[PDB]
């Protein structure tokens, strides 16, 4: 009931300003809605209606359609399907483990905050484009998603874009800078790539078969981090916190987010997919979210995946 005092706490805790009480008391009202949702959901879990738990994050004030409007970025491109093309990837008749995590392997890097910009496409590519720089150079550094943002003329930069276009670019341009020499700002600028700061390179990419969650599983185990696309326009997704994630409402045709599969595995009876995100370290479980695996292609986890070849 003392929500009055707390909202302030949750306010100060973050960078909540709200200049002019106009929107102030408004966002706070929405806060109560979400907070309300969490309460219910987390109760339906204790009973066993769901298999995951939710909690408040720096996105309490915002709303579902909002984030899906200013913190996504995916831009499903034109046709490409073939299943025998040049960039297609047909795993070889070998064997795949039972569970892998590319974090314990130091193949992944800390999570960042794309911010209020459709930099998901760049943050997603700048992730797999990293896991390789480790699996070939042995040294893992943090590339720059900004680089692509204001350089990949074929992508709406802060306005939207795809991944197979970044891999293509980073390559065709002869190299991608490094966040250490081109800092992300989250606003769209002028391509100021500095060759004198090459961090990685590309020689092509590969599109994982369409739908094959099995192909997704082997690719990650044989190649490493894999840039994937998903449907992140659900309240359950936005307030995730722990446990495997599965909402029977996620759509396989509404792809609006691009994340990174840092491996897979099973947990407490349910399989899963370990995914790194770009919504700050506060979101979910320190930045990653366990997404149901081998469960009818939830949120289209294996609908539009791909990775670069260093």
């Amino acid at each position: 009931e003392i929500l009055d005092t707390h909202w302030e706490l949750w306010k100060k805790t973050h960078r909540k300003q709200y200049n002019n009480k106009v929107d102030e008391i408004s966002r706070r009202l929405i806060w109560e809605k979400n907070l309300k949702y969490i309460s219910i959901h987390n109760l339906e879990a204790s009973l066993g209606v769901h298999t995951y738990e939710l909690a408040m994050n720096h996105l309490g004030d915002m709303t579902s359609e909002e984030v899906v409007q200013k913190m996504t970025g995916l831009k499903v491109p034109l046709s490409h399907s073939r299943s025998n093309d040049t960039l297609y990837i047909p795993e070889w008749e070998g064997r795949a483990p039972d569970s892998v995590d590319y974090r314990k392997k130091g193949y992944v890097t800390p999570v960042k905050n794309q911010g209020q910009c459709g930099s998901c496409w760049a943050f997603s590519s700048v992730g797999a484009l990293e896991g390789q720089l480790k699996k070939k150079t042995g040294k893992l550094l943090n590339l720059s998603p900004q680089n692509l943002v204001d350089c990949v003329s074929e992508n709406d930069g802060c306005g939207g874009g795809y991944m197979t276009n970044a891999f293509q670019y980073v390559q065709k341009n002869r190299g991608i800078d490094s966040e250490d020499a081109y800092p992300y700002v989250g606003q769209e600028e002028s391509c100021m790539y500095n060759p004198t700061g090459k961090a990685a390179k590309c020689r092509g990419y590969r599109e994982i078969p369409e739908g094959n969650e099995k192909a997704l599983k082997r690719a990650v185990a044989r190649v490493g981090p894999v840039s994937v696309a998903i449907d992140a326009s659900l309240t359950s997704f936005q307030f995730y916190s722990k446990g495997v994630y599965y909402d029977e409402s996620c759509n396989s045709d509404n792809l609006n987010h691009a994340v990174l599969a840092v491996g897979y595995g099973i947990q407490k009876g349910n399989k899963h997919w370990i995914i790194k995100n770009s919504w700050g370290e506060n979101w979910g479980n320190k930045g990653y979210i366990l997404m149901a695996r081998n469960k009818n292609n939830a949120c289209g986890i294996a609908n539009l995946a791909s990775f670069p070849k260093m």
